[PDB]
């Protein structure tokens, strides 16, 4: 009996991974009691979960291990890989699906999580001090970068104007997606004195995916007034973020207690409250001004507890980081392998992403940044995120309803096109501005 | 502007209820969104929900304005009327229905809930001192007034024996789930030295309802064997505990962290999980004993942490009590007035409950208990629960399946019986011992 006098102790190496399968198994077995619907292996939350955890093994194997001397890799190279390989494979695309109207509503629900944690971080008196900069930080380099793209397409493709201005206004946007969280670590560090350039960033690139949608959908009618339209859709934000920002103002008072749970939940659930109303009426997009105008107003609040909730937002965020970006790159599997001479296509994007960076440095010399506060303002507004992807993936459907073949291989061009800007110039640039805080700014 | 100087401070009075509101109104509308189906005031999870907080109140207001001035006033009254009232109003009926499904799941998880807090709470070394005792108050008052009821159900009725051997087995039936906390509350108090007697009763008020179910089913198929069937259930749920046992046994070691939360996730999984799969694959209720077994043997593993994970479980049994009394009372619509002569039904569950407890003093005149103890005994085995509605439930569907109109009526007046020494046996009995503990084992 020497073996079982040995095995008599306990061994946690073998026995913490015995308890951690039992629990993974009976939770399992409890959620397919409680529905037996879409959580069998070809089921959709089955998916959900699997994506999730590909998303963070990923994106922990992309910087725990392979990660360069000097850069660290970043974990969102990690997570567009991993959901690029989860939708390309026909053999590991059809046990694992995930229906449209979820992934839309989770990629709204990260979206309003990302902007109410930028509008909480947002520190007061930067509007006043310099507001005029970040006006024109989100106006103009938008527009400029959407006509030059436009112009570049022409004479190049062939496509007429109505394709190239989809083109152009769906490439020239910028998502606070990612770049809010590296704002928010680059604010928590501070190098010398922050004076208001992390929350002027984040102020600046959060209210242009309006403009860009408006735009979008303006060219996409005129394909097929508006602009109204939009301006009316940004005044029905900016007066529901001040009307419930009277709320959060009083009714959390100090005779409650776990002030810091109810008022997260609280603002959280109201933002994708409000985030969903504007997606059903007719007029989406509002919300996501709704949510920051609604944090702001928090923050004129008097709060005085933002690093309270702050950490629960950021571990909020945390977890639906993952899940965005496999969502955004697990829908690439039509043009998987579909060589059709797309170095025009990169060198477009890249030209496109060359103007932008050459404008935002014309868009800040006005006062204030010197020389590398321009330099790291020109590189921070390079990415972009989900709403790149949620646009292209409109237009597509929009194509594919009443349209004849050109038209479909127009709208397959511009899908695919933006696809690559989006897995290029995102992972790229929030490495380069995770590497250049440290070493521009100080 | 006095009035808006003097509401410019924030009441607290009419500020936390405001708040709470749109917190419940928020959960319910993110409720809603995930789910459109069984989440509408005419849904099911609505219904539960409403069940669950009208059973709270109930609760509430029996034993905390209209308690009596010595004995208070238990919760099982009113959280009984509660259902009674919910289901026996034909206007508030269909607004709020309940599928027969989830209704059985539900009293099956409460019922394994109550079981494992049983258990876990069972003192050990005590099967050795006395289990004659325990085997002795299991076995044979179940039988002896299972025998006297169906005697005294005839030449009364009229029904055949085949009737008669049904409804002495339906109502010759004690279940734990409301003598259980009662003989918990009283083992915490404590009076002079609990040398075992709380945890003899609630050791032998456990395995009798496997022998309940056995007889009744037997009869059921006689009135259309099955005894070695039974004995080989009560054999397999004694086999699957003991080979649970060893899992809990040294899965859970001192290297894991947070041992309380998972340990008592662990058991509680476990129980439901061996309840289900006994019910599903054909001899339910030998799970009943097998999370007893489990429970036991987690003891028996010198766990030294009982306290900790007691507090969890009671809090869940709190938690689940409420819907279970709901559940058992809201199924009493069809026979909301229905004046048949009950008079004869209340005399013979009357007689068979005094004989009960005759018998159940007379089971307990070995030795030990010399008369305090034997009167706390026998007055503690008379309550009954969950169980006899259970199977009058499956007896009436039975019966309306293939039966004609006598049979129909022959079920419909043991449900009747069933459900009012159901409605009148329990609180009066949890009423009596509760008042009693204090007053007879000092």
């Amino acid at each position: 009996r020497r073996r079982q006098i040995h095995a008599c102790p306990p061994r946690g190496l073998l026995a913490r991974v015995i308890t951690n399968v039992t629990m993974v198994i009976l939770l399992w077995a409890v959620v397919w009691s409680v529905t037996g619907s879409e959580c069998l292996p070809g089921g959709n939350l089955f998916g959900i979960i699997m994506l999730f955890y590909c998303a963070i093994i990923g994106g922990k194997l992309f910087g725990l291990i392979k990660l360069p001397t000097l850069p660290p890799l970043p974990p969102l190279l990690g997570m567009l890989l991993a959901g690029f390989l989860i939708r390309n494979v026909p053999v590991i695309s059809d046990n694992i699906q995930i229906k449209h109207k979820w992934s839309s509503a989770l990629r709204s629900i990260a979206l309003s999580v990302i902007l109410v944690r930028a509008g909480l971080g947002l520190d007061s008196n930067a509007l006043k001090k310099l507001k005029g900069v970040c006006v024109r930080l989100s106006l103009g380099p938008c527009l400029i970068e959407a006509c030059t793209s436009a112009v570049l397409a022409y004479f190049l493709m062939g496509l007429p104007w109505q394709w190239g201005f989809m083109l152009g206004f769906v490439l020239g946007a910028v998502s606070p997606a990612v770049v809010v969280p590296s704002m928010l670590l680059l604010q928590e560090g501070g190098y010398g004195v922050e004076k208001g350039i992390p929350t002027l960033l984040m102020a600046a690139g959060s209210f242009d995916d309006i403009l860009a949608i408006t735009g979008f959908n303006t060219c996409l009618g005129m394909a097929f007034f508006n602009v109204l339209k939009g301006v009316l859709e940004v005044i029905i934000g900016v007066v529901t973020g001040l009307v419930l920002g009277f709320f959060i103002q009083y009714f959390p008072s100090s005779d409650q207690d776990n002030l810091v749970w109810k008022r997260a939940f609280l603002v959280l659930g109201l933002s994708v409250l409000a985030v969903f109303s504007s997606t059903y009426f007719g007029f989406p997009g509002s919300g996501g001004l709704c949510t920051l105008v609604t944090a702001f107003l928090a923050g004129r609040g008097w709060a005085s507890t933002k690093t309270d909730v702050e950490k629960v937002i950021a571990v909020a965020w945390d977890i639906f980081q993952p899940l965005l970006f496999g969502l955004i790159g697990a829908e690439v599997l039509i043009t998987a392998l579909r060589p059709e001479t797309i170095g025009l296509c990169v060198a477009t994007l890249g030209i496109a992403v060359l103007i932008r960076i050459l404008v935002t440095y014309l868009m800040v010399c006005f006062a204030g940044f010197n020389i590398k506060e321009k330099i790291f303002i020109s590189f921070a507004w390079l990415p972009k995120a989900t709403v790149q992807a949620a646009i292209g993936s409109v237009a597509l459907d929009t194509a594919r309803s009443h349209g004849e073949k050109q038209l479909e291989g127009y709208g397959m061009d511009v899908l695919t096109v933006a696809f690559l800007s989006i897995i290029i110039t995102a992972p790229v640039g929030s490495l380069l501005i995770g590497l250049l805080g440290p070493r521009l700014l100080q």
